[PDB]
């Protein structure tokens, strides 16, 4: 019953992502013959030809940020269209962040692994100050892909955790090569031991943020990696019971990670992928989740992490006036996930099993 | 309408006002006021950040404790009745407690200008030094507390930051109404950073915004120790009084300490004149000018007829409004990024024009 236009300009999240807010109003108040895809198609164009002139005249710092401006113009133009263009968004949209990464203070290294014999290239963020860190393993969902994750990172980054993102299967980059499964948290895993490896970061000090869909990766992740030292579950779910309360544009995008031809072939790919309840019991780590009640997904995900994952390491917090990952209520529920994380990886604080907003 | 005025998205969001909170004003129950509206979220950020504070969360509690100044600063900007002294209280309070916090620090020093306090606070890059520096200067209802935006710009940049408020602005309004000599209050801001080790002598520069840039441009003319200059939605004289918003009118009056607007207009007029000493500058100059502020295009005509050709750039956004702040943070990131090079780079920058002529 939400229309097309309005699950694409969700301000929130566009603006608290980055997004500018007078490109919003310009993608609101744009000419009826002016498609979303190329309003914000052109966008991107303009700041790449802006951050090439900054490039130019020796303005590095500008040239990062126009490039991640560009990338995320791209991002949301894309991000819920479905047609032949969806392609070269998905492609002009890695393409403008390959140029933003080295430009972006931390810089964004690339690392190109390869899991399951298929590419997945790594980008990894370093704070400041010399080695070692602790890593923040940020996981994209549905839509969001490595390249949009940009001001969560500078949260963590400020707080002296290093970052690294990904798309896996479905997702972004890796969507050509392999439809949405039911085994992603061996890209986690696969991510960890590049870590582990990269002598920049703490061992024991590796977590993982998962955003919407992601934050289902996250508890899979946890429940599969008893290395992580710390989950968020930002806007995630447990299982997809609640396939039916989903919007007409995320079944839309269930369909097409999916690679099926019908919503009910799509429901049925993912809710046998995606469960989680036959493994909540063995996730080891601090355990955040972040619930907004108003979320499409509802409060008996709530029942079931409270009923599954082990009491010692849930810390649950619900907010009463959150839509689906809170981005209606601001940078308040960021700058707390940001900060638990501190206390998690960096702080050492063994932070006490909690409840905030529950019961209502 | 006096609503519309107060909503100024650009302006509140580019600043670093919440869209959120926003959204919650302009939706806000009818019978709750835009003032009051904003005082109990500055109250609500100022307990989160006590909370931050007691568990170590420094970081989040400068910012949120710059969140709590800037609604405490947004509820008042356009208030003329008896609350309004309590608004700015308010805002001058909370943004003392958020400036140990910040990152990189906001430090305090106590300037008296002939027996009236001039708060001043200085913020300085990472590292080692001397840095060069950047005065700033607030407006007509912009204090010191508000430009924490553009200072992370120019302190991502290499470049040190200060603020103050000068006559008829924010704490000094109680002692001075608005002044003909706000150049004295610059130059003793520059006597500081003259005096203080960890800033570059002959590395310190002016950025006004709004009525600032009329400042900003006083201030270059009658001070040879500044190195650079920024007139950001400023003005060189008061001609085109009547086209300002009636809410601007009310400030004019109100910085003027007077009751009626022809009193107002006399005062401001005669005080805010920049005609006869604009050819006095002698540093780089950067005039930002939006084609659709209140100030009119006959100040561009102005300052190419008055200040020296060697030292303009000239910068006109033909979609701009006041401040261009309906264009998003790229004008910023201009100014910062010439700063940079006159103020950090063994640059010199030549004569150029942008944006003009029209078409
Ligand atoms: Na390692
Ligand atoms: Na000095």
């Amino acid at each position: 019953q939400v229309k097309p236009e309005d699950e694409m300009d969700n301000w929130g999240r566009l603006i608290l992502d980055g997004v500018s807010y007078s490109d919003m109003v310009g993608a609101r108040d744009r000419p009826k013959e002016i498609t979303w895809f190329d309003y914000w198609m052109s966008l991107a164009n303009e700041y790449e030809q802006e951050a090439e002139r900054k490039v130019a005249l020796g303005h590095d710092l500008s040239a990062g940020e126009l490039l991640m401006s560009a990338a995320l113009c791209a991002q949301y133009a894309q991000f819920l269209w479905f047609d032949e263009r969806r392609q070269k968004g998905q492609a002009r949209k890695v393409e403008l962040y390959q140029k933003a990464a080295p430009l972006l203070s931390p810089p964004a290294e690339r690392h190109e692994l390869v899991v399951d014999g298929i590419p997945m290239p790594v980008y990894v963020r370093i704070p400041e100050g010399p080695g070692p860190h602790p890593a923040v393993i940020m996981l994209g969902g549905l839509e969001s892909t490595k390249e949009e994750s940009f001001q969560m990172e500078n949260l963590v980054l400020d707080r002296g955790m290093a970052t690294a993102t990904f798309d896996g299967p479905g997702q972004g980059e890796m969507f050509e090569y392999k439809r949405i499964a039911g085994d992603y948290e061996k890209y986690t895993s696969a991510v960890v031991d590049l870590l582990t490896k990269l002598e920049a970061i703490r061992n024991d000090a590796i977590g993982v943020l998962g955003r919407s869909l992601g934050g289902n990766y996250a508890l899979k992740s946890a429940a599969c990696e008893p290395r992580l030292a710390a989950c968020i579950s930002w806007g995630g779910f447990s299982d997809l019971d609640y396939w039916d309360l989903e919007t007409p544009l995320t079944k839309e995008s269930w369909k097409y990670v999916s690679k099926v031809d019908t919503l009910e072939e799509a429901r049925l790919h993912v809710h046998a992928a995606l469960e989680t309840r036959d493994v909540l019991s063995q996730i080891a780590c601090p355990t955040y989740i972040l619930h907004g009640v108003h979320d499409e997904v509802p409060l008996s995900f709530v029942d079931t992490v409270l009923e599954l994952v082990p009491a010692e390491h849930l810390n649950l917090v619900v907010e009463k006036d959150g839509d689906h990952c809170c981005h209606n209520l601001g940078i308040r529920p960021r700058l707390e996930m940001a900060d638990w994380l501190y206390d998690v990886l960096v702080a050492g604080k063994k932070v006490a099993p909690t409840m905030k907003g529950w019961p209502l």
